[PDB]
């Protein structure tokens, strides 16, 4: 109903034009949002939720929860096992952690791999506007977020935090990032199904 509208307008709203001019995700300005699924796994949910309720006593009873995109070619097994740090991008910036992005473009560059690997399995095109594409639209517990600007490669959390937060920096990041450490500390909500439209 408004719920998908909302993911929708969420999903193409925080497109923004890439530095790498396109190299990693492909040259478009907006989807065609093919199918919103939103993801229902109890078990998932309440490892989520557990996690969520632990955060909040150690964060002043504040979660600091936020809807994030993901993307990574690992989506059917996230939707059915969850995040998990034991796989976590060690090559990050804010090293082992599990990455997720506020602008959906970004995470759309990692769909088929780290800089968008080798695109997609038919054409190996980054910038493939044939093949469908999936984007997680996750609930991402951010807790006591230690605020960072430069590469700083952890294993865990910082010291009495919950995450890791990349604010953009000259040298530097473009877009934000939001790095956690445990796989419970996010749970995949809604499943995107679109491709990347030509301008
Ligand atoms: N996707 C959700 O926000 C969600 C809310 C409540 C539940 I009980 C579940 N669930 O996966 O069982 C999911
Ligand atoms: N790299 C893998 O085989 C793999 C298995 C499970 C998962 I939850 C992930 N993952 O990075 O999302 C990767
Ligand atoms: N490991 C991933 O699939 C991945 C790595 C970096 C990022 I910035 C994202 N991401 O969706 O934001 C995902
Ligand atoms: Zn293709």
């Amino acid at each position: 109903d408004k719920e998908f509208q909302s993911v929708e307008e969420e999903m193409q709203s925080t497109v923004r034009e890439h530095r790498d001019g396109g190299h990693a995700g492909g040259i478009f300005n907006r989807y065609n949002i093919l199918k919103i699924q939103k993801v229902c796994n109890k078990k998932l949910w309440e490892r989520y939720t557990h996690r969520r309720k632990e955060v909040s006593e150690e964060n002043h009873n504040h979660a600091n929860e936020r809807m994030l995109f993901h993307g990574s070619p690992f989506v059917n097994a996230i939707i059915h096992k969850g995040f998990d740090e034991r796989h976590a991008y060690i090559g990050g910036m804010f090293g082992a952690g599990i990455y997720f992005a506020e602008n959906s473009s970004k995470s759309n560059q990692y769909v088929y791999g780290i800089g968008g690997g080798t695109g997609c399995p038919v054409h190996k095109d980054r910038s493939c506007y044939i093949c469908h594409r999936q984007l997680l639209f996750c609930r991402v517990t951010l807790g006591k977020s230690f605020l960072q600007f430069s590469a700083m490669k952890m294993a865990h959390s910082p010291p009495g935090h919950h995450s890791v937060t990349g604010r953009p920096s000259v040298n530097g990041l473009a877009l934000a990032e939001y790095v956690i450490y445990r796989g419970e500390q996010a749970y995949p909500e809604y499943l995107i199904t679109y491709q990347i439209m030509r301008p």
